[PDB]
């Protein structure tokens, strides 16, 4: 098999898993929108490549970044291009290759807004500048996401507020877990693309096991969370990049939790992770299996 196994993430950061993809060249030109169905229309993604690269030739390999926005590119576990960051980038790093001979390639990407593209190309003494070509790229095996803990959960109902203070609602749906990093982006296209925006989710938590759980709030910058109609974390003015727990609860499998979480961005960037720890249980998203609107 040619090309790179690419792993599709719905936030800015490598984080919430939606799509793995065999592609064949890294030769992408996205624009404003997603690169797949798969992946919100928000204008907030990333992906990891990975894989193999062949050379054809003994000699010093210069490697071609074009980027909007951020790359890393490691060839041979080396990192030679290191330009994570909001700019736009038309970067080349340099690696002594030995014809024939197989090395790892992993290149991480992200869009934080606006236009997305990236584009690999090679060059050496032998070889004419040119999109590294699907015939030197072997795809690595696909990585495993997802949590193990079973439930016929869908997620948790949201509304997207166009206003900081939940108010101006926009849209309205489903959303599988709260694990969210939009950058300086929007939850939605149909959000205003000024970082003052806000949402509320609602519904119940079911619980998979008899035991003590804690509940994490990751926020950037501010969020309240309620459970069963308590107020157990009040941060909404808290405007900082923080976390926030709840006390141990004692909880039953099959129990139903009430959630409402409200989050806010008030200015720069936006993110905000719902998580849990439970018995057999470490610190992790609560999973789309235990979340239900209703
Ligand atoms: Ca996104
Ligand atoms: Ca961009
Ligand atoms: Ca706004
Ligand atoms: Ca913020």
């Amino acid at each position: 098999h040619m090309g790179l196994r690419g792993d599709y993430f719905d936030n800015i950061d490598l984080t919430n898993f939606k799509l793995t993809r065999v592609d064949k060249t890294i030769d992408f030109f996205w624009g404003v929108n997603s690169p797949a169905k798969e992946i919100r229309n928000d204008e907030s993604y990333s992906v990891r490549w990975t894989g193999k690269i062949r050379p054809l030739y003994s000699e010093e390999y210069t490697f071609y970044i074009s980027r909007d926005n951020g790359v890393r590119l490691w060839i041979d576990n080396k990192l030679i291009i290191d330009k994570w960051d909001n700019l736009v980038g038309l970067e080349m790093g340099k690696i002594y290759l030995e014809a024939g001979k197989l090395y790892d390639i992993k290149l991480e990407y992200f869009n934080n807004t606006g236009n997305g593209f990236v584009k690999l190309e090679w060059s050496s003494a032998s070889t004419v500048r040119s999109i590294v070509p699907t015939e030197c790229l072997y795809p690595a095996e696909p990585k495993h996401y997802g949590s193990s803990i079973p439930g016929k959960g869908i997620g948790l109902f949201y509304e997207y507020f166009d206003e900081d203070n939940l108010t101006n609602p926009k849209e309205k749906g489903i959303d599988s877990v709260i694990d969210f990093n939009w950058g300086v982006g929007s939850p939605s296209k149909s959000i205003n693309q000024d970082q003052k925006f806000s949402v509320r989710w609602t519904g119940f938590i079911q619980v998979p096991y008899d035991g003590d759980y804690v509940f994490y709030v990751s926020y950037d910058d501010g969020a309240s969370l309620w459970i069963d109609r308590q107020l157990l974390i009040d941060k909404w003015t808290a405007s900082e990049i923080n976390t926030a727990k709840t006390e141990a609860i004692s909880l039953k499998a099959g129990q139903r939790v009430e959630v409402m979480l409200l989050y806010r961005n008030t200015g720069l960037a936006g993110s905000i992770r719902l998580e849990w720890e439970g018995p057999g249980i470490e610190r992790s998203v609560v999973p789309q299996s235990c979340l239900y609107p209703r």
